[PDB]
């Protein structure tokens, strides 16, 4: 059954109080996954849970505030002398994970110890992703890499990436080693490099999650009697930014290409996760409905990572067309949230599915349901425990 079968992926992958996002891969802490896989921890052990992200913070938060994509422990870690990490980011969803696991955890003691003791940190991470990578105050931030939007190769990089001057088990690089070597060259120093990176993109998926983020932290602000002022200013800001990245055109969101100063007009997954953020008016979000039922007549298994009638389209190509089950899971949850009952029924049942049918991978084909890429995919497992709990 998909729940026992799911807390064995999370038992092997894991290496003390942090869990590798896929089997096979060396010990290091992935930044976006370990918060996904930390919801799944919640229905096996509430402290394993909480230690999970505890040793994101502590073994990978900088004093700048930054939470590096991945954390290289090069080993397993206790629960709560510095590992290397990454010089780039991901897709913050950390701060929602954390108000979930403060709100529902059973032991009150424990869930205000461990919300106090992180709330700061987080803090200091979004202040860093706004004062690093929304310098004018614009209210969205950049991406200065496509790996930070956890989405590595989307179509929608393709052609931001072509300006470009020159994890996995199984067996472009030359372009993404070029952007590290420039952000080497420049030491790193985030004024810099926002000026002088090739790559320069407002990431709709990226800021979206941001946005969520930016509500819960709010809400945890409040709830444990915190100083919300900066958090305030995030979120009307924020608020502006995100509706902003709305073509009312195509009749969808897309990323902005700074470097060019125009649209990517470009229709991915990431484009219906303003429903996870909360933005959108009903209106809106029913033209994105009705996309998302546009797709599913030419894909078998919901959310596409783009659309199926896009030319960029392959089945079977990591973002460019394969369906995500983190992905599946922060839509249906946004369009359950404005009403979409069936829809977002059909994204989890579809998720659920493919899972049951392949078991724990790390994307699956729409067109036939196989699985692809990693194997023993930790988020995927976490995602079917914490979707069925």
């Amino acid at each position: 059954p998909l729940r026992t079968k799911a807390v064995e992926v999370l038992q092997r992958n894991s290496r003390g109080a942090f869990t590798v996002p896929a089997h096979g891969l060396y010990p290091y802490q992935w930044l976006w996954d370990s918060a996904f896989i930390a919801l799944g921890w919640t229905q096996v052990d509430w402290e394993r849970a909480w230690q999970e992200l505890l040793c994101l913070f502590d073994y990978g938060q900088g004093p700048d505030g930054m939470l590096p994509h991945i954390v290289f422990h090069e080993q397993s870690r206790d629960y709560f002398a510095q590992p290397a990490t990454s010089g780039i980011t991901q897709p913050p969803v950390v701060a929602t994970v954390v108000r979930y696991l403060y709100e529902k955890d059973p032991d009150r003691d424990r869930a205000r110890e461990r919300a106090r003791y992180l709330f700061p940190k987080l803090l200091a991470f979004h202040r860093w992703l706004y004062h690093a990578r929304d310098p004018y105050r614009t209210g969205l931030v950049v991406i200065v890499h496509p790996w930070e939007s956890g989405m590595d190769n989307s179509p929608a990089w393709d052609k931001p990436l072509s300006r470009v001057p020159v994890k996995h088990v199984n067996p472009d690089y030359d372009r993404y080693l070029s952007l590290l070597y420039l952000f080497r060259r420049l030491e790193y120093d985030p004024r810099e490099i926002y000026r002088q990176s090739p790559f320069k993109v407002v990431d709709v998926g990226f800021n979206a999650i941001l946005q969520r983020a930016n509500r819960d932290l709010y809400a945890l602000a409040v709830l444990l009697q915190e100083d919300p002022y900066e958090i305030e200013e995030w979120i009307v800001r924020g608020e502006v930014g995100l509706e902003a990245l709305w073509d009312r055109e195509a009749g969808f969101y897309f990323s902005w290409d700074l470097v060019a100063g125009e649209p990517i007009a470009v229709k991915t997954s990431a484009g219906f996760l303003p429903l996870f953020a909360g933005t959108p008016h009903q209106g809106r979000a029913s033209l994105l409905a009705q996309e998302a039922e546009r797709w599913g007549e030419k894909a078998r298994y919901l959310l596409p990572s783009v659309d199926p009638t896009s030319p960029f389209f392959e089945p079977g190509r990591y973002w460019r067309g394969p369906v995500w089950i983190n992905v599946n899971w922060m839509v249906a949850e946004g369009f359950r949230d404005y009403g979409f009952a069936a829809l977002a029924a059909r994204l989890k049942a579809d998720a659920l599915a493919l899972m049951e049918r392949e078991g724990f991978r790390e994307y699956y084909d729409p067109l036939t349901g196989q699985g692809r890429g990693g194997e023993g995919f930790s988020w995927s497992a976490a995602l079917a425990l914490f979707w069925t709990r």
